[PDB]
């Protein structure tokens, strides 16, 4: 009884989603229990419906019941709090934009052509429909935050930030990876280049408008790369990398933070297909990494794990 | 952890789907390895494209790998036979069908009117939508019919079907019910009534086209409804009886085989949402099998598990 499971546990994940995507979720803070009744009435939902909805949230261990109401469950409590990573999942990924794309996969597999999945459907690229969809991309870049926090602690243990002076993150949106290491080291030029429609403003932290597919800006001596690589092929992936090493000194250096596939990595091989449909891209094995970096001229001097799913690689110019 | 396990697992049924869709599942019968970079060779799919897809198979534990290929492992083996429960399920749910349905069951808890999700998003009912994608149909019949074959075995022990002369079964799709009951008992006048496009062919069994919203053919002794009345409200519901009871004589038996709303079963939960989700409809008590059976004149003589999801309502008039 495995397999059927797998195929109707979707089914799970949309009962999630209606509960949070109708705004319930919100209500059940701090393992509080609430009145099914008086939920359907503040919302304008029929009781009845909303109960069954609840019934089947109990049986998937989402919720607990009681003689006072229903709350979440210890281990579901984050559906709770809209910062989570299990929340902002949801309002990412669980839409038309990646459920339309998921049906049309197989005949991406099937159409060999240069359009992803979701190039397919939408008739735009991922980030080209994400400066249309502005709701899609502050989820994006909510979500981004969450995994960018998870990895700031021992980042800043591992590698020596305080070494260098000019800072360049490629492709680094909101600049939560740049903003987190300006908090712990100070006397630092931190500079983010990316495709902004409107140019985000702080202070301490400078945004470039720019493209690492045209020649990246020289005088830097730290160059980052991070969950950029895995949205492109080989072959646009080595365009990026050739790049870099041209804007790139002798003592200049490339820090690679990635999701590093493994023979066990369920975690990163889901995330690999998802990659696949979106940009017809994916994570890659550390040989893969050195594959792309040797065709840009570029030279792996360091590899090492940040946490179980997430990993840095530094790149020299040699 | 359970949360993002949930959420995030509805990729391992998209992954599942898209090795089903692309009809890759069909060479690993009898649990017999198969060669990647083969199978990717024969469709004309990129190499990296579907290993990466096996790859992540293998994590979620639908395949084995080894160094003379994959397989499908023993508890996944039904994915490889077209008519298994597992496999006509992918082709039957996994589409936009549902999946459209499933991201608007939220707008349509918000919008509190008689318009299920699937109106919502198709314009048409489910069944009137049915009569339009023919191969939509044929997987859903398919599928029905596996549902049917779980239950033929104690339904034949449990019910005496030689005592009577004339069946007529109301909704019975392609008449599996009726053709499974015919090998069983012989010399019986066996019709299946439901709305067709080309009538079904069986040897010893009729097929009407028919609308039992209509009034129903009188002169048989059993009519049957099986797995419709959950499909109607309780209008619609008490309609179907209405014209059953006027149908029927005092001598006559009317049999309901359908999911009985059970308080603990998260297989008869999920079904229930699914139910409101596409016909604006509900899995019943017993209580409320009889509160309709009571409005259309209808009484209950006998009521009877037949398994653990499946039960089954003998109703006669007065
Ligand atoms: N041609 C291009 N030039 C520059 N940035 C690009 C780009 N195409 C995509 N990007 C950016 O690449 C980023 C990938 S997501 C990574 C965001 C951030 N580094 C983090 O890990 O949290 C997005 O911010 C996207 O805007
Ligand atoms: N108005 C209507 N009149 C008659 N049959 C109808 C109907 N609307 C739907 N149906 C039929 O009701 C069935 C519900 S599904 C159940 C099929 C069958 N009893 C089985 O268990 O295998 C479908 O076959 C559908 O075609």
């Amino acid at each position: 009884s495995m397999l059927i499971d797998l195929i109707t546990s979707y089914r799970k994940t949309a009962a999630i989603y209606t509960f949070v995507d109708a705004g319930l979720s919100i209500h059940f803070k701090n393992g509080d229990y609430v009145d099914i009744n008086k939920l359907a009435s503040q919302y304008g939902i029929d009781y009845s419906r909303l109960n069954r909805l609840c019934d089947f949230l109990i049986e998937i261990g989402v919720l607990v019941s009681s003689d006072h109401g229903v709350a979440l469950s210890e281990e579901c409590s984050a559906l709770a709090d809209p910062n989570s990573v299990e929340f902002l999942t949801v309002k990412y990924e669980i839409n038309s934009e990646h459920w339309d794309s998921w049906l049309m996969y197989p005949k991406s597999l099937l159409e060999n052509n240069g359009k992803s999945a979701f190039e397919m459907v939408h008739g735009k690229s991922f980030f080209e429909h994400l400066d249309s969809n502005k709701g899609l991309k502050s989820d994006f870049d909510a979500l981004m935050s969450k995994y960018t926090n998870k990895i700031i602690k021992e980042l800043l243990v591992i590698y020596d930030f305080d070494k260098h002076n000019r800072i360049l993150d490629l492709g680094g949106g909101d600049g939560e990876l740049l903003i987190r290491i300006s908090e712990q080291v100070k006397g630092k030029d931190y500079t983010v280049l990316d495709r902004y429609n409107e140019v985000p403003i702080s202070e301490g932290i400078n945004f470039i408008k720019g493209d690492f597919f045209k020649p990246i800006p020289t005088g830097y001596d730290l160059y980052i790369l991070k969950n950029v690589l895995n949205n492109w092929p080989d072959n646009d992936a080595i365009s990026i990398l050739k790049n870099c090493r041209e804007a790139m000194d002798n003592n200049a250096t490339l820090l690679i933070i990635t999701l590093m596939k493994k023979p066990q990595s369920l975690v990163v091989k889901s995330v690999d297909i998802l990659m696949d449909m979106l940009f017809s891209a994916k994570q890659r094995y550390l040989s893969e990494f050195e594959d792309i970096a040797n065709q840009a001229g570029l030279v792996i001097r360091h590899y090492k794990d940040l946490d179980e799913i997430f990993s840095l690689i530094e790149l020299k110019v040699k």
